[PDB]
């Protein structure tokens, strides 16, 4: 059990902690994963759902970074190529092998057709990738149409293939918070730090249940900050500071298969002057592409996709591809999302052109911050928070604190051998748990067998609280699945009303926040109504 | 024999019948150019204002540089084309450039370096790969600080984090022009030194000739061909200039570059050494072992005046001086400490710069070009890039020699065609110096000097042995008698200092040894010639004011 019920008991047991973490993402869920393996009483709290604030809007890959050997910064993209090689391997189930396709063009650089050869070898010999069955490999101007038969022509001189991932950020967090679960830890979505306990120090936290306005009080030894872009937002509850932040928006458009085909990833040059570049991605039956950069001020919680981010994005694509002719009115999905920066970096220092990006800093009043950084290197972060913990938890208080070995820990749902038609598409999402999933498939009305396991489990096992964190976070519906959504969406609703006996009233509220959240994504309010 | 009775049959040639090529210049570009004519049946002659190398081609760096700066913008086509040709010119001449892996150390104080502890290892593996040297006895290693300063213990030690030792070659310029001289007229062709173009002869607006003017005797000439081919280094806006019925755009922008040396007890150095100015000026300076001493350099700046006598000024001294007395801060060197040192001119093409060498359609940076007037001109281009540069000027030589004129030519391969003293398998270098320092030791030459001769000439040492066997001149050793006289008969001297500067290393790097053989090496050639008492002082005056500049007695004062 891993739901309402495990939530409600976790809330009391919190009522001297050993560490108390702020923050839901991939972050806070990866000190927890490693906390409660080691001992440490934990009690995490996440002000929305699990996983609803960055972790879940960026590009959704782990790119290697070949653009860095350009500089000749090596010692950079052996970090990454190493990084992303724990990941794979505490994980089996979510980071896949998807090799990438960089096409070159002497109208348009960065690399020729002689220089991409010798810098995909020099890739795969520091990935350790050197002669396996993803060794990269050229193409001519004419493999390289067939594969792709809308992709520019004037000037093609050919291209290159090399291994790259995909990744589902969202389903990363929850398997790991599911896996801290099960080793004990109080683990409370929807709980809002508003306040700090204090001399001159931070003995506690005061949190507000958003689901009953109940206020209570936490106390616990130490008390860190991993809220991501809410950093500096979490610090100022003690009322003097400077800011340590400066985040910026990025976001990404999502198009029909049949409207622009591309059987597999594919970076290019923007073609406006900025040497930026830009991706366009496969993901089950859709194409999504992007990204984007400007300053951004105003709410967190919810940033918008505007005219000026599309007309951007639009001139990129058909640029690129002058035969899909593509405009505002054939995006069926998207999203925006903000960077954790520290002042001094930007969005381009993510691919090129304690750890890369993030400080782990103590405050006066004994708060600990884990800040910047990016979500690859998330383990990474995580093992050094918790040397400044085991060894605070002495010279202060003398605990025997454990020891272990983050890079070996298998995470929920993924604890199968490394190199391991609705039911198969189950065991390649979930991994492992797609054997509960199973057991379960006492169907719903309008829905299916297997759609009612997968919604049974989420409320029994990945904390379903709303309708929304089920066909946007723990399933790919809203995003990758629009013109499927209408004839599931109402019966998922009742089924949840069912689970949770909610009430006339609190179904017609939730009702109320899946409109508002389907418009904003189909960018209702730019078409003028679609 | 190649001498000066050789000499005087070629010029009595050139002019009883029509030549299908004339080469301008008898530098590196012109000594290969004429090496792949030759061999290929076509008929050819060429001309040369002072010695053979007296020019840019005895003045550069005497290294065979790999590049492997170039790998920090990932320029990785420019390394692959460079470490090849140099495999390449090893092979026809397995006795001039020879494998003397460089240090390169790595420091923190200095901000802004090229590689750090970690990038120089990955650097250094790539290079090996694109090289094909990962797996030879010279792959790469990486050393200590503490390993550093053993080998030398007088470098600069604030910042040091070890050091990266990866392959490169030494090279002797002004030996790898003459051997391919000698090749060239061995298969046929009439070579001609002190001999300068004052002029063209035509038939309309088209070139059909040259007139030259033989600087020994006043006397000029008229030399007739199907084809001329200009490769005067620096000079060729000059050349070029000889049609005064047309005035021309100008093509090059010559830059200055010295050198210094001093005697390695001085700044001993066990092996070739590459670091930072120090002078946040973006640039390298070398420091290297030669016989018993250490040379360094170079400098930049741009140049007007002479094109052949260009003199080291004070400033070109003390910018060198402060990187010495950086990178290695006990040594304590000064212009008193200086016994030799050369200068030279880069032949740059307007836009290009000494910077590109080493990462600061023919080959980087060179051009091939006809005039309206018939005219072949082949600038630009670096002395390791000479057989490169040949084989595009040979593919449009014997394109021109048949459409024009029905004439059909063998096609040989320059890639394997060994030049003057080095047939012989390029993978066994020792074992062959070994078998031949035996023939010299049974000559009755010591140890030492038969192993050097051998190093040295390769192959000729045979007939440099067989002359030794047969009467030492006044004052010489038996050894150096037998250089010195297969010099005048196979090797083209005719005066003093093309043999003490550039046929043999005496003058810059055993200065503190000529003056013991000076007078005894005059004597001999004055008498060999035969020479009035006027035209013996006359050379002497002028060998003098060679050594006075060496030196920088002026500097001095
Ligand atoms: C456009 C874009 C592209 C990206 N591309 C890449 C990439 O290519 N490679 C890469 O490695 N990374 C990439 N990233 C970055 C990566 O997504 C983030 O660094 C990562 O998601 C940050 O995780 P986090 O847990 O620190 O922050 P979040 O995921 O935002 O989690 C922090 C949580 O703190 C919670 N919180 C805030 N205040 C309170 C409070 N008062 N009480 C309780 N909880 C609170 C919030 O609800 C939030 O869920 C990209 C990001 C963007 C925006
Ligand atoms: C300081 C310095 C550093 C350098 N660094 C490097 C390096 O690291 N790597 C590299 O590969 N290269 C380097 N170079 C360049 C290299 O030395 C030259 O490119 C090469 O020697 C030039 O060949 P060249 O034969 O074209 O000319 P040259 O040797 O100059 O010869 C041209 C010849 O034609 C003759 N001539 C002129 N006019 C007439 C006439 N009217 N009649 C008859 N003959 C005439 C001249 O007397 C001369 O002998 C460097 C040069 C310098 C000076």
């Amino acid at each position: 059990m891993f739901s309402n019920k495990t939530r409600q008991d976790s809330i009391q047991k919190m009522q001297e902690l050993d560490l108390l973490i702020i923050g839901g993402g991939i972050t806070g869920a990866g000190v927890a994963v490693q906390a409660a393996a080691s001992g440490i009483k934990t009690g995490l709290i996440e002000m929305q759902d699990f996983a609803e604030g960055t972790s879940s809007r960026s590009t959704k890959l782990v790119h290697g970074g070949i653009r860095y050997l350009k500089t000749f910064d090596v010692e950079v993209v052996a970090d990454t190529v190493g990084e992303r090689a724990v990941v794979q391997g505490i994980a089996p189930h979510i980071p896949k092998p998807d090799p990438m396709l960089l096409p070159i063009y002497e109208d348009e650089t960065t690399f020729n057709m002689f220089s991409v050869k010798v810098a995909m070898d020099l890739y795969d010999k520091l990935a350790n990738v050197t002669g396996t069955k993803y060794e990269n490999y050229t193409l001519t101007p004419e493999e390289v149409l067939e594969r792709e038969p809308f992709l520019k022509k004037e000037g093609l001189k050919g291209a290159g293939v090399y291994l790259d991932f995909r990744n589902n950020d969202a389903r990363l967090v929850i398997d790991n918070i599911k896996k801290a679960a099960e080793d004990g830890a109080y683990l409370v979505s929807k709980m809002k730090a508003v306040g700090f306990l204090y001399g001159d120090q931070i003995v506690g936290v005061k949190a507000r249940d958003l689901l009953t306005d109940e206020v209570i009080e936490i106390k616990a030894k130490l008390v860190i900050n991993t809220s991501g872009p809410w950093v500096d937002k979490v610090r100022n509850l003690n009322f003097p500071v400077s800011p340590k932040m400066r985040p910026t928006k990025g976001i990404h458009l999502v198009v029909d298969a049949k409207k622009l085909p591309v059987p597999q990833p594919t970076y290019f040059d923007t073609g406006k002057q900025d040497g930026r570049m830009v991706f366009a991605i496969p993901r089950e039956n859709k194409t999504y592409f992007g990204t984007t950069d400007t300053d951004y001020q105003g709410d967190f919680t919810d940033p918008k996709v505007t005219q000026e981010d599309v007309d951007y994005l639009l001139d990129v694509i058909n640029h690129r591809y002058p035969e899909a002719n593509i405009t505002l009115a054939d995006i069926e999905a998207s999203w925006a999302g903000l960077r954790p920066l520290l002042i001094g970096n930007s969005g381009s220092d993510y691919n090129g052109g304690i750890s890369r990006g993030s400080s782990l800093e103590r405050e006066p009043d004994g708060l600990l911050t884990l800040s910047g950084g990016k979500i690859t290197d998330y383990r990474k972060m995580a093992e050094g928070a918790l040397r400044l913990i085991r060894q605070l938890l002495k010279e202060e208080y003398g605990i025997e604190t454990k020891e272990i070995d983050s890079k070996k820990y298998q995470i929920s749902g993924g604890n199968f051998d490394p190199t391991k038609e609705d039911a198969t598409y189950i065991a390649d999402f979930y991994g492992t748990n797609a054997r509960r999933i199973f057991e379960l498939a006492a169907p719903y009305p309008g829905l299916s067998l297997a759609e009612s396991a997968r919604l049974r489990y989420g409320l029994e096992e990945e904390m379903v609280l709303a309708p929304g964190d089920y066909l946007i976070r723990r399933t790919n519906h809203l995003l990758f699945e629009r013109d499927q959504l209408d004839e599931i969406k109402q019966p998922v609703i009742d089924a949840i009303a069912e689970y949770f006996g909610w009430t006339e009233e609190e179904k017609a509220q939730q009702t109320k926040r899946l409109e508002a959240l389907i418009a904003e994504s189909d960018l209702r309010e730019l078409k003028g109504e679609k």
